[PDB]
């Protein structure tokens, strides 16, 4: 199983250092306990260590769009606990695992999923899930080992979250539908509230 | 070409040893001549050699969800004639080919298909086909070598089988829509009859 | 950026040597400045060098369905300037780059795209785009380096071209909807006119 209370990952792509603390505090306040900042965000090497230090003991804090082994090294030193990727790159996964970090790497096919498992991944991100649909994951779950947690990422909304959870997703990574670069802290708190609400109702249902 | 009379693969995921002979006898009686038991089925190393021995000379008998080279070795000894996979793993394919077994490995992209061909695959499984659609295969067939048999697997029904065959599939692997773990032998005979009927009408049309 | 005026690739699959010059002249006359002949076209080693010689200084001329390193070598000698593929094969890409040819290789997942970039690809073909949709590319563009040109190929029409361009595609490769083996030169001029018109209106809009 995913080892954090609520299985939702807040993905804050394009957030800047001066806004990182407020937006992360918003998502955590609303119920999130996993947050990551993509490495294609401006000055991520300022924002990430800041959020680790403010929130590292309140939420699973980490990074996304992690494409090179050497980034894993840098992120470990920053106190990153979580590595999310758009792709399967075996040494990235192996290296992150080697630090005792939680890795949720991104695959899109059966072949790619089993490569990620062989690299030591304990969870999988299906990215982008929107093109494939809930049924894709349901089909993947019929071949994946039972204890592998699958996360839908890509076009997941508070409205459709239910269908991902029904299909067999342990949870979801939420990007643009939760945070787009330059939206208000109030919008972040609104969307994060919506997703937490949608998740809780989904389990109930 | 596929070298079995009717190009449909019966996939009996989660079948138990005590039910294997009856359900396989049902599908074969209805017209199937390829059957496989996924290795994520309980006690598959009891069911598979049993079905090889009862039916090996009446149908192409084998295994699915074959993920490790060492499983191919074990299955060869059991008298498996057919290896089906959800993914492309070159040594699995090479090893199975090396035994003179029929391999139908699972790919989802052009890149993965050409890797499987280079490993010696003579047929391809597109898995899961449902997310992609008939048109996906039609598009893949415009680049694949002409004599490669393509099998749709994933969300194929007796109702939509026609559209897969029209799109260029040589045949289909049928899983949950044919057999779900714990359904009656009578249900297996019903669904297998439906698929054989749908296939025959599809060629006619 | 793509370094040719209009970012549309004419793909003439199955064209024969005796028709190559007329059909290529049609597409170029209509506004195309990239054209390729797939290597699964009959007698491509006659058609390609012919079109390089007639049109090489009027358009980006090259080949598609390039699957083996040794084909790249042969095509270089023929004066091919452009290599298009259905799949990601690192040495094909590296070899073509090594000749100073423009490579637009085909990928379908994030993992495959980053492999192609690491092989030196400066542009990407998403193939087949039709199964995935415009939103797939939009999602891929959120992780790809900003300056990588993405081309939709597979089920692109003059009617839907707009939506690919809106989604973030720098352009498109047009196959069966532009040229099918055995259609008239007049049909090629008609479809090529339609695509150029659709593209120009798309930028305008
Ligand atoms: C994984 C990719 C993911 O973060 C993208 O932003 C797509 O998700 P949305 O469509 O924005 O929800 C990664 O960055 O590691
Ligand atoms: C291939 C995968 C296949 O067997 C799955 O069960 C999906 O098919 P259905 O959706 O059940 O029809 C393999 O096991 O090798
Ligand atoms: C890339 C594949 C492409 O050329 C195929 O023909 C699919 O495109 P259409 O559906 O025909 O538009 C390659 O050949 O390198």
């Amino acid at each position: 199983q995913w080892q954090t209370k609520l299985p939702l990952i807040a993905i804050l792509r394009g957030i800047t250092p001066d806004e990182a603390l407020a937006h992360v505090g918003a998502v955590i306040d609303a119920g999130f306990d996993a947050v990551e900042i993509p490495l294609n965000s401006p000055q991520w090497e300022q924002s990430i260590p800041a959020i680790v230090d403010a929130y590292g003991d309140k939420a699973l804090i980490g990074a996304g769009t992690v494409l090179k082994p050497e980034q894993v090294d840098a992120l470990a030193r920053m106190g990153c606990q979580l590595i999310v990727t758009p792709n399967i790159h075996s040494e990235v996964i192996r290296r992150a695992v080697g630090y005792g970090m939680t890795v949720c790497p991104g695959c899109a096919t059966a072949t790619e999923a089993f490569t990620a498992l062989e690299a030591g991944a304990q969870a999988l991100k299906i990215f982008p899930s929107s093109a494939f649909g809930p049924q894709y994951i349901k089909a993947l779950k019929a071949v994946l080992p039972s204890d592998i947690a699958v996360f839908a990422v890509g076009g997941v909304t508070p409205e459709n979250l239910a269908q991902w959870i029904d299909a067999g997703c342990a949870g979801a990574g939420l990007g643009s539908d939760l945070y787009r670069a330059g939206q208000s802290v109030e919008r972040t708190a609104q969307q994060a509230a919506a997703f937490v609400k949608a998740y809780r109702e989904a389990v109930q249902l």
